[PDB]
């Protein structure tokens, strides 16, 4: 048992667990759209590299979780991780508002968490969330909503061409 | 009071202090024009830096006319500085057109305070403009209206799309 | 319209919008500032670069939290810039006396948005000034509150001779 | 005799010579400044250089004038150079209120001919002026109306201690 553990509540402890399990979740819906945007018949490279980015970034934010969990002498508990929602991701438009809702949810989780530390006067892990983790999510979300409003203008007419337009010329590959 | 006054007339003074009003305005204008390409909903990159690259300019501009001020014996009065005339800027199409609008009342400033210098016999007023001011505007004008003509070109037709081009393949980003 | 926004009150937009213009208020009295200090009737070169650099950090600091705001996704509105409290400014004593007023205005202002987005649980905005603003903030003020000790030493006789000490040897000219 | 002569008057080849004269005119005066601060019994190393460095400056003016002359097709003529005005030139402050004298003069100068250009139509004569002498002249007179404030702010009161910090901590020695 823990020699070290000093201000850190059991409902924190709780909740940073959970946590780790949704950024895990979040890890594994990427790696699934990612490869799907690798398939044969859907082919848009520079839309599987921008989700297989976000895939290893989840995985980053989980393993700095559980690091932090160690560092306040809590303990890791993982549970089972579901499965992603869909099997087929749609179109590029589709992939990103899906990405978007992922997001907030995560974003709401972190702002969650953030609150009980506030209510439960732990501000190293306040300060933590602050460093690692809100900025990140807000710019994140802000690209995201950028990549989806040029997505939208590019496939009200020509959603083929505008799809190819925007991977070659806006996404990384 | 100045030692150093000389063949400077208080009517080139005076207009000297209501151009640097005139840049200062067209540098906030600008700002305007510039973060409203960066909205989410917006997203036009290479938009935003354009015009967040011409607010720097003409604060540069107001800039060397205080300091021009100043080497003539004259006395910088600063003026409130009315707000941009909108606050959403609609199209690139829509942007453009108000920013060559903008440019020439600023170029027929700078031919304004010209002239009175001339009739004032003040050399080193009318060099100064030609110098640093004048084939400047003429050169920001003629590139602005070659943009102009390219997002014409690319919006009659496939609004969107044009758009997402001409910021992508024409400005810098 | 917004398809990030999450979190981010109205209140907190609108108060963003008025420290805006705060900033860019504080960036003009100090251009002002710093064209003083460079007529050839006062000509201290030291005191007129320190405002000038105040000038441009107070831009700056405008420019950050506009693109915070769309980044959050609240909507930038510009009002009308009211013009410097004074158009002369006195001695180097008066000047950093009339600056460190102005700080502390921009101080409380930052302290109460602070307190704003700490009752609207907005965390993200309270690290932010936490992260860019209150310290340098802080830090400003103790060099002010420095300059003002020393300038206070120097012109409590000689006058003249003190004015001119402090800026040759301590400003950075 | 020329076969190149094209739109150069007599009145301004006239006066070109007059100007010639009245910059190697200057040159001597500030060549006698230079020495006089020299005197092991003034001994003012910086005040010194300053005016060694603006004799060379005036006859390189002079130069450049003869230069001119000879590449419209106009004739050189020297006449007799004064002595300068005073033979000791009293405080660094009498020298230099004596020196922006003799700048505001050479400035006059120039202006006059300017106006003869633009009376004759000379373009060529009115861009010469306007690019080599008439913002030297106005940058010149500024860097002197800086010192006179300064050198004024210092002798106040404690005339020789004023003196010394002025010639060791502006001037270039
Ligand atoms: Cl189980
Ligand atoms: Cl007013
Ligand atoms: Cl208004
Ligand atoms: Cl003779």
């Amino acid at each position: 048992s823990s020699q070290i553990r000093q201000n850190y509540s059991t409902e924190v402890e709780a909740a940073v667990n959970r946590l780790v399990n949704l950024y895990l979740r979040a890890s594994y819906t990427y790696l699934s759209l990612g490869f799907y945007f690798d398939r044969d018949d859907v082919a848009l490279e520079g839309v599987c590299h921008f989700f297989r980015e976000l895939a290893e970034e989840k995985r980053e934010g989980a393993e700095r979780l559980l690091k932090m969990q160690n560092q306040r002498g809590g303990r890791a508990l993982f549970q089972d991780l579901q499965k992603p929602s869909q099997d087929e991701w749609g179109t590029t438009l589709d992939a990103m508002k899906a990405a978007i809702v992922l997001e907030k949810s995560l974003n709401q989780a972190l702002l969650d968490l953030h609150a009980l530390g506030s209510a439960q006067a732990d501000p190293h892990l306040c300060d933590f969330l602050e460093s690692h983790f809100l900025d990140e999510e807000v710019k994140l979300i802000k690209k995201m909503g950028d990549h989806l409003t040029n997505i939208q203008r590019l496939v009200g007419s020509q959603a083929g061409l505008g799809e190819y337009l925007f991977e070659r010329l806006t996404l990384k590959h």
